[PDB]
């Protein structure tokens, strides 16, 4: 999986806030995009 | 991890034939997409053949 950095984890943020404006129309995507935000931030403080 | 079954692949799919209509936007995501697409199809392929690992 991909390194934990924080400007990964903005690119990750930004790109989630984009898919929200079309409401579960990429819903497992969402999922992975959590998880994968949830994953990287707590590799950043570890 | 989602559980691996043949709709999920399907909606997995689906979803990245959609984020083609966005090229260049979403670059982050397209790399999770594919991973989970491949972890899933390499789950279901295990799930057939339980004595091949990959």
């Amino acid at each position: 999986s991909h390194e934990a950095t924080v400007e990964y984890l903005a690119d990750l943020v930004k790109e989630k806030k984009h898919l929200t404006l079309f409401p579960h129309m990429f819903s497992a995507v969402e999922r992975l995009l959590d998880d994968e935000i949830g994953r990287v931030r707590v590799a950043l403080f570890q």
